């Protein structure tokens, strides 16, 4: 029959699966997951530092293992005809590492959703990044300010940035707000060749 590990795997990559639909504003079960994914993720590589397409399946390649590597991946959905540019994040809250995607419209800019994961942060504080509340003010940012490579700023809760999107962060969690602020500009950096990328 299926092998022990084979199914500890179909479980990871499904709940992977999740993560990288719900950045896309798509939420189903694990059982779900797959052909969800299926009907929506048509082309998955990773990219160099250049943005250049490099081999490797970018879907089974371990994001902080591609990172280390200078490889980066991009899963790109066919939603209503049109492309997103879904990347992947990395970085490192207050109890252990943080992880996440977040996709952007065909633009390449205007951020579409985002997903965000951790290891070991605190219910009602730093696990609060994993809930819609915190993620949901992504959409609609620009990592770019007129062509100029910025991220997006996560502030002191209702504070604000001139000259650069922002979200606010998590009352009483603030380092791990500020890992989520540093994972995306470290993260995203990787990915800027590729998005500035331009016939």
């Amino acid at each position: 029959g299926q092998s022990l590990r084979s199914f500890q795997k179909q479980n990871e990559d499904n709940d992977k699966r999740q993560q990288i639909l719900r950045s896309i504003n798509v939420n189903v079960s694990s059982s779900e997951a797959e052909t969800k994914y299926n009907e929506l993720i048509k082309e998955a590589f990773l990219v160099n530092e250049n943005g250049e397409k490099v081999e490797g399946d970018a879907f089974a390649t371990d994001v902080v293992k591609a990172a280390t590597e200078h490889q980066y991946p991009v899963f790109v959905a066919n939603v209503d005809g049109q492309p997103k540019y879904i990347m992947a994040l990395h970085g490192a809250g207050l109890w252990g590492p943080l992880w996440g995607y977040i996709s952007v419209d065909s633009d390449k800019n205007t951020i579409y959703g985002a997903d965000f994961s951790h290891q070991g942060e605190t219910p009602g504080l730093g696990a609060e990044i994993s809930k819609p509340v915190f993620s949901n003010e992504f959409k609609g940012k620009k990592i770019f300010m007129s062509g100029e490579f910025k991220s997006v700023a996560v502030v002191k809760p209702g504070k604000s940035v001139a000259g650069q999107d922002y979200v606010d962060g998590i009352s009483g969690g603030t380092i791990t707000s500020k890992g989520v602020d540093e994972m995306l500009f470290n993260s995203l950096s990787g990915y800027v060749k590729f998005l500035t990328s331009q016939n």
